[PDB]
């Protein structure tokens, strides 16, 4: 009548386990007082790059907990899965493939759960965006509805940004091309054609390096007064110093437009930036959930009500915020916004706000008055679910079971 599913998320600093229990209608059942069992260990698999067998061993305590959570009669038919992050790739040689294989071996040797051939993998950009689309539209109860009533998702990660939303069977006329542009997925028996794209270099951290490259060795009006230093990304140094008059919303906005490559010639019917096909827009993209750094930034500059994990905002709200912050210096911003000081990113306050505004409006063609939801978590019943890939991955796994088909 019910099913469990176990999903590990192996991140750069830690590993996490998620256990879910789905009832016969594919609604989550509570486990204790939450809608999942969740626990984390540290460090991550990459701390063990030189010793694959130990990277797998790191996970065993999490595994044993998930084995205790799932009642023994359900173990054989419970799918277990691990998805590793961005950075694991950033390991030397085939350190990363050796780690993934040591994990498969450990799961097959030490777990009683159902290990499928595709159980352990790296979740690339478009896969992540597709899974988040499932996480979010599962939570909101949209799976099985016509694409036009689903919610598109945008995820501003560290290195990349993803956009994913559902389109018509016609639109899916999609150019040939690199990550393909359409991901076909059936959920609750309904086929969706999902437009998906991941933009390398345009995540929150990576974007600062694109921006500071435009001004090469010179001062940048995207940097606040009172900072005169260096930004390092992927081992490259980028001079980050304010001009003598400090940050300037206007000039920084122009630099950002340049950095986005808004003027890159469009080989398709329409484009966002960098020559990327926009997927055609339409109903599937009319309501939106923006995750990760689209929430962290508002959170850090006092836009989110205390102890909330999402908010409603219009892109103009980011622009209005930058208009003020871009007149402030580092001491002002540090004192106003301690979270930015925690994350060592005070100097970039003005840049990060213009970037998000420009990315949403000039880049993705959102109306600057259209409300969207930004969040790190989404409401499900009384609880909060991570606005990330794990749940959507579990949902997909379970929908493959002959019981739930």
């Amino acid at each position: 009548i019910t099913s469990y599913a176990v999903v590990f998320d192996a991140g750069s600093t830690g590993s996490r386990v998620h256990v879910y229990h789905f009832d016969q209608n594919l609604d989550l059942l509570h486990i204790g007082k939450d809608v999942e069992f969740y626990n984390k260990i540290q460090p991550g698999l990459s701390a063990y790059a030189d010793n694959p067998e130990q990277a797998a061993k790191s996970l065993i305590p999490l595994l044993e907990q998930a084995e205790n959570v799932v009642p023994e009669d359900f173990h054989s038919k419970t799918p277990i899965r691990l998805g590793a992050t961005a950075g694991l790739r950033l390991l030397d040689g085939d350190a990363s493939e050796r780690i993934l294989q040591a994990v498969r071996d450990m799961l097959n040797n030490k777990s009683t759960f159902n290990v499928q051939p595709d159980a352990v993998s790296i979740i690339d950009g478009t896969q992540e965006g597709s899974y988040l689309w499932v996480t979010i539209n599962y939570v909101l109860g949209n799976l099985g509805k016509r694409f036009t009533n689903t919610v598109g998702v945008i995820d501003l990660g560290g290195g990349s940004v993803q956009m994913a939303y559902a389109v018509s069977k016609k639109t899916a006329n999609a150019p040939k091309v690199e990550d393909p542009y359409i991901k076909k997925i059936v959920l609750k028996g309904k086929p969706y054609d999902l437009y998906v794209h991941s933009y390398l270099h345009f995540g929150r951290e990576a974007s600062r390096a694109e921006i500071l490259k435009v001004t090469h060795g010179s001062a940048s009006p995207c940097i606040l007064a009172g900072f005169d230093g260096i930004y390092t990304y992927s081992g490259e140094e980028f001079k980050a110093s304010a001009p003598t008059s400090g940050a300037n919303f206007d000039k920084c906005k122009k630099i950002i437009q340049k950095a986005l490559k808004l003027d890159y010639p469009c080989p398709y019917q329409n484009c966002t930036f960098g020559g990327i096909w926009n997927g055609g827009g339409g109903s599937g993209q009319k309501k939106l959930f923006a995750a990760s750094s689209f929430f962290y930034l508002p959170q850090d500059v006092g836009m989110v009500d205390p102890n909330k994990s999402n908010l409603k905002l219009r892109p103009v709200d980011l622009e209005n915020k930058a208009k003020i912050v871009c007149t402030l210096n580092v001491e002002d911003v540090k004192s106003a916004y301690p979270l930015l000081e925690k994350f060592n990113i005070v100097p970039y306050a003005c840049m990060d706000l213009i970037y998000q505004y420009e990315l949403l409006v000039d880049g993705f063609g959102l109306d600057p008055l259209q409300e969207i939801t930004a969040g790190e978590k989404i409401e499900y019943q009384e609880a909060l679910v991570d606005a990330a890939w794990a749940l959507g991955n579990a949902v997909e796994a379970v929908l493959l079971l002959p019981k739930f088909e």
